[PDB]
């Protein structure tokens, strides 16, 4: 009887996606995966969109979330291409660029880029940075991000508490 | 690097659900599956929402649109039970009656037990039954309704044709 996914839990399937974020720059290239039976986001920066930066970015979100069942992707070449396919087959990894979802596409991974985005710039302007983040200040600013939407702990809709 | 599904294509899961449509009794119970990959839709009548009728269904529906990678359902305990857990086992598929999805919960099966209700109540009153369907006639009309939703062939937004 050994199948899937960890008891009557959610299935382990991850949606990717890149989003340019010039506050970033030069490594103005953010790559988010979204983990749809959690809600974790795991977010890097690149400096090119390219397959090697996906496999980079998956190989860090493997390393925080565990391996994944599938990955929906769009059709990008950096995801399509003969490079990222090898690299999700030697992980045995299925991927897809399809709709085995319940609305319009990869809805998930698009709320994620836009609450990321705000949440850097929140972050960044708290600190006096109006305009590009300067590039030493950038990786903590990123992982303070990070941490503020996925340990969220939050009364994001709960009851007074200390 | 064997990977589903179906080369880039969406993966194999369905949505299963049972409503109640009094026209249909006495087996006024419509189990309904719809696969989230292609939309189709399998659609069976029970006399009782028991763990074998949820088994005799999706028997009927691997035969019709072959075995699944993951089948989503609610808790309802003909989903839950022992013997329902026990037969999804011996067929090697994995369950879940989780949230890996990209919205709340299953309305793809949700819409779908809509519109398949909407189209038996249209097309028995087309036959002049305004209540209960005689119960000769309620296999055939079922099979009608199934039909009509699956190879929908058409125009449903399309341009002139013959």
């Amino acid at each position: 009887p050994l199948r899937e996914p960890r008891g009557l839990g959610p299935l382990q399937i991850w949606q990717t996606d890149f989003t340019l974020e010039p506050r970033m720059a030069p490594r103005s290239w953010l790559a988010v995966t979204v983990d749809t039976a959690s809600s974790a986001i795991v977010v890097t920066q690149h400096g090119r969109v390219t397959s090697v930066a996906a496999q980079h970015h998956w190989a860090t979100a493997i390393a925080v979330l565990g391996r994944p069942k599938a990955i929906k992707t769009d059709n990008g070449s950096c995801f399509t291409s003969k490079s990222t396919r090898e690299w999700l087959a030697r992980w045995g990894i299925a991927h897809t660029t399809g709709i085995p979802g319940n609305s319009q596409g990869q809805a998930m991974v698009e709320r994620a880029n836009r609450l990321l985005k705000d949440k850097i710039r929140v972050l960044a302007e708290g600190d006096g940075f109006m305009k590009r983040i300067p590039t030493s200040k950038q990786g903590e600013l990123l992982a303070k991000a990070m941490y503020a939407l996925n340990h969220f702990e939050r009364g994001e809709n709960t009851k007074t508490n200390l």
